[PDB]
């Protein structure tokens, strides 16, 4: 009763039939589990270690049970299509990885725990798999693009008026550390950490779930900032808890911000995150909600840069960042001031280099496939 993507499976079978019946081959698996959709990538390998074709599909999923069932079904279809299981598999999930489980933060709350044991061995063979956080996987994808000297094709300095970037102005130094943040359904955060010798490690973070502090009592917009922080505590938690960065820096958080802006307008109607991002030019409430949404993204990055004294750069990543580039560039001055000026430790941040993604790319799946490639020991 689980519908396999027919186009995907026919492509895999057609490729097996035309190209793989009489040569040695393997395949590695990369799975990108977001809060509302999961992507599966199959990368074939021939000639011991050469990339062959990659095939991808995606399905709606927001419970752990459904995710386990879909992965089991895709494992059986793959074995049926090409005659054997994968050589290695990597899965990245939108939650904190603690040992042998992940709690997928924005899956339905009654069924968000996914365990290592729910991986099908057909796609994740024993001792040949990794359990990753989604933003952690993006970091490995970013490292890998950096190694291939293409980081400046996907990111530019936030103040690049014409998106100009070079291998000199956008690069990863193996003696530096970088924060990565990506606003989507949730606020993903992580650290890329260099080691002399060109090696990079990734530190997973859950900074999207630390509490937002209120600005100083004599700061310019104190009254409104505090009013919003209290309004949202009431709305999201009944006031039992204060808000996290993700309660503003997310799709649902953008919608909450808009509802705050329109709260005293009896004629205003709430808008979805998409409608807000599309209509900020003609709807001043949407502009203000967008400004708030991205201002607190800057504060989240500022919080990490104060927390991590060796943090030298920050990458604002994700497809949403690319989609909102016009808004971001039009309000650059406001967002730089938020990042660099609104902390008494601003002199610690003077040299922080911020970058924004300027081309769509699935760094998650890229990180997964590279991790699986290493595990496969080709
Ligand atoms: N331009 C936009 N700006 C901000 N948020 C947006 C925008 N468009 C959509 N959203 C919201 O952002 C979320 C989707 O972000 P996206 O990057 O596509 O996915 P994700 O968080 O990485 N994972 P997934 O839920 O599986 O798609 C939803 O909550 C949308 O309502
Ligand atoms: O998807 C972005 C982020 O969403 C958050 O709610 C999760 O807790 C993180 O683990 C994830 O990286």
């Amino acid at each position: 009763p689980l519908v396999i993507d027919e186009d995907f499976i026919n492509q895999v079978e057609k490729h097996y039939r035309k190209s793989l019946k009489n040569i040695p081959f393997q395949y590695i698996v990369g799975v990108d589990v977001g809060a509302t959709n999961t992507r599966i990538a199959i990368q074939f390998i021939i000639n011991e270690d050469q990339d062959d074709e990659v095939f991808m599909t995606k399905f709606p999923c927001n419970t752990s049970t459904h995710l386990a069932n879909y992965l089991a079904a895709y494992g059986k279809a793959m074995v049926k299509a090409v005659g054997k299981g994968s050589a290695a598999g990597s899965i990245a999930l939108a939650g904190p990885v603690t040992g042998d489980k992940v709690r997928i933060t924005n899956y339905k709350e009654h069924d968000q725990e996914f365990f290592y044991s729910q991986l099908p061995d057909t796609l994740f063979p024993a001792s040949k798999n990794t359990f990753l956080n989604d933003l952690e996987a993006s970091c490995y994808g970013i490292i890998n693009v950096g190694t291939n000297n293409r980081l400046h094709e996907f990111f530019c300095p936030i103040d690049a008026l014409n998106n100009y970037a070079t291998s000199q102005t956008v690069r990863l130094s193996d003696t530096s550390e970088y924060a990565v943040l990506a606003m989507g359904t949730g606020l993903g955060t992580g650290l890329i950490v260099g080691s002399a010798g060109g090696k990079f490690n990734v530190i997973p973070l859950e900074a999207g779930h630390v509490h937002i502090a209120t600005p100083g009592v004599n700061s310019e917009h104190f009254k409104e900032e505090r009013e919003r922080i209290e309004f949202l505590s009431q709305k999201i938690y009944g006031g039992a808890y204060p808000i996290e960065y993700e309660d503003i820096c997310s799709g649902r958080g953008l919608e909450f911000c808009y509802e705050f802006e329109i709260r005293n307008d009896p004629n205003a109607v709430r808008k979805t995150a998409s409608q807000i991002a599309e209509s900020y030019s003609t709807d001043t409430y949407a502009r203000q909600a967008m400004i708030t949404h991205y201002r607190y993204l800057m504060k989240a990055a500022q919080n990490i840069a104060v927390l991590i004294p060796t943090c030298r750069g920050v990458f604002f990543a994700g497809d949403n960042q690319v989609f909102n580039e016009d808004f971001f560039k039009e309000h650059l001055s406001i967002l730089q001031k938020e990042l660099f000026q609104t902390h008494q430790k601003k002199h610690w941040l003077t040299d922080l280099k911020p970058y924004r993604q300027m081309k769509e790319y699935n760094f998650n799946v890229k990180g997964c496939l590279q991790k699986a490639r290493e595990l496969a020991q080709l």
